[PDB]
């Protein structure tokens, strides 16, 4: 499976796009309350229920498009910092920052999502997302908590009366699904595993991070294509019209679903592809990713090959 | 069907216009939270309403010149690459650079979309624009959104103080329809398939491409004539008057309601018009240059043969 | 043994998360008729019943965001008070309020379980937890009660008569059990020792300390690894499917099954595991730290230490 994966990939990152673009489309089922918002309000916008047969307007919860994507960066920092491939002790040569001019220009995280200072210019994003809308409807995927605020006596007061305006916060249900087709751009082998990583190793993406917002990345399909297949909207509404909206049934039975509304999307889309991984193809690249890490070495061997490559592109077609 | 439209188009790339101009009328759909910019606020202007239902006075959102015509365009260079007909890189007898110090005068996108070079020769786009206008309202059409940039420990403390690297960024909402009518003159068939391609290949259209600003472009009608036709604005306009307000219907009214209103426009304008592919033609025209594009043999031959003439039309009539 | 596993922590409090976590997995236990919400009726969540041999009907009983953070927290401040490293006392240089201006920047609650002054200074938590969600259905669960109001005198006897307060109230059913995982970034060891009595020794649950709501933490296993374990509703689900529904066997036989569970979801997560405690290497483990906790002369050294660590991080990175 893997080794044979290895032939849809450039040698090294090119100058610019060859158009290999690698898509992952993936269902983010709610687990745990997230809540998504820029404002004192979950984000939401009214769409189409369906293509063709549901019709109606209906309004869905805005995965808006940076929840969609910051913690799976910040979470490869993370694994880049623990092999040693960087640091944050501001004397040591190994230094990476993360929004700040201290900010390297070498390492995968930099290369594969992005960096702008000013000083040494500026990289674009090989990882391209999108904002992901929830399959139902707001008005059934929500619920709007009274936060409590005692005081170390065990009690609700100062002396004599209570804490005056204990505020609500909203969060989104459990078992709610946000459709997603993440895609990579002109990509190496070990760039692939590193995002990859990425998406199925982080959980944590609701504001509250250390509270709340821990999700499942359901990966339904991989696939490899010369340019850009359907939205994130256009997934989110095509599932919809497959089930009529009934979509209060069984989270396996609609990945089931994704993956043959995935294939005939796919089948009506203008674009040359490679390689279509889906059900028990993929569940065997999975669980072979799954075996490259939870192995020291293996990810030692990998992700040193990567920030060898990143850096090689850094000193080429990056800064100086 | 496409083996008729042979017979619409000329051999070869003339010195001059012959007349011979194929028109793409579409709707371009927002998917993802579109920025359609030039001076850190969203472009509007003040319009009448429609051609009836009037007014002088209703704000509509701009997709400006360019704002369509390079996210097209650069996916054609893409493609180019993709094939192996050009290339990225320094020593190479096909390099093509693009907005560069020097640039081939030979490859599709260079006597298509056109090319100029201040020591050099230049060459007038062959793909014809205008500014594309918002159906509805700017008021109706946006929502402003926070973003924050905090330090990846979790706050914006910067060991005791808050950096506040704040802001906030002006976004269009999704199911926001902006009319178009691109044009191409004095084509050959490959080089319709080419264009035709990256109107129906390209989706990641405003700024912060890796975020935001998927689109769908459905494509309504191909108008083969001898002259130039209606404004994205005129059409638009028209649009707005057949609907009446009543924006909040369906994609597929829509696109049905559109088509219906380019035939009566159609019917006003001085042309001969040499064929009107719409309805039931157009998605059997479409179903067959999808069938084109998804296959490695025959994209590779049409595109080849377009490179060919590309670069017989720069020998002969072009920069040389 | 328990000096060994003082290897697997960092010698110091880092600038970020150099990528190391300990996962804490506990099935808590429910008598007493707990109440986890001050807001309505007892937070309840429609559910499918598991992973295989699964139904959609399930709405179970969540234990919500903070009602198992709080407890655990200040029943720890409440002990580094009692061995004496800060108070609660009006003036003192060693005070830590839980709220406000003067509330703390440098003890171990604050930096481990985290704190915002509003502006003027935060942290963010050392130590995640998300919803649990109980094993079993809220009408298998269920129990309830009514509330009366002796607050003087309180006798109306012959006169056949109660306040207006009077009102049927839901409690939780003894029995039930609460799945939950737990984790902390970036620890000490004697961090990591506190953490871990914190979750071992405290006892009550919601608001308040009479009548209702105390409950057994009995720990099944602690996991080192670097990222997210399953999430709190995907324990749940996958323990119900092993126990096959039939929920009335024995707490000993929820208990077993839980590590045999755990030891199967662990296997096919993304994640490395520098290891991993169950069964006859945890109760050994458990029995030695609760030795710690007993023996207050020894129990000072640790959080002795960790008052030095956790300060010297509070001036070196947390807060000048």
């Amino acid at each position: 499976m893997l080794d044979s994966l290895k032939s849809q990939f450039q040698p090294s990152f090119p100058r610019l796009a060859s158009g290999h673009y690698v898509h992952f489309l993936m269902l983010r089922h709610s687990q745990s309350f997230p809540v998504f918002q820029t404002d004192g309000v979950l984000n939401t916008t009214r769409t189409q229920a369906g293509l063709l047969e549901k019709t109606d307007q209906l309004s869905r919860l805005v995965m808006f498009k940076r929840k969609q994507t910051t913690p799976e960066r910040l979470a490869g920092r993370e694994l880049l910092r623990n092999l040693g491939l960087t640091s944050a002790d501001k004397s040591a040569k190994n230094l990476c920052e993360y929004n700040g001019e201290g900010s390297c220009k070498q390492c995968p995280d930099c290369i594969l999502y992005g960096f702008a200072i000013g000083d040494s210019g500026s990289e674009r994003s090989k990882v391209y997302s999108d904002s992901a809308f929830s399959l139902g409807a707001y008005e059934q995927s929500h619920r709007s908590f009274t936060f409590n605020a005692p005081f170390e006596g065990g009690t609700m007061s100062e002396a004599g009366v209570m804490r005056s305006a204990i505020n609500e916060l909203d969060h989104i249900l459990p078992e709610v699904t946000f459709p997603t087709v993440e895609s990579l751009r002109d990509a190496t082998y070990e760039g692939f595993i590193y995002v990859l990583g990425n998406l199925l190793r982080t959980k944590r993406y609701g504001a509250q991070e250390s509270r709340t917002g821990t999700m499942k990345n359901h990966l339904v399909g991989i696939v490899f294509a010369d340019g850009e297949i359907f939205s994130n909207l256009h997934l989110t509404q095509a599932l919809y019209d497959q089930m009529g909206g009934e979509l209060n049934k069984p989270i396996s039975e609609l990945c089931e679903t994704a993956a043959t509304v995935a294939q005939d999307l796919l089948n009506k889309e203008p674009v040359r592809k490679s390689e279509l991984i889906f059900g028990a193809h993929l569940d065997t690249l999975l669980q072979e990713v799954n075996d490259i890490y939870q192995n020291d070495a293996e990810l030692t061997k990998l992700l040193g090959s990567l920030y060898q490559q990143t850096q090689d592109y850094a000193t080429e077609f990056g800064a100086l």
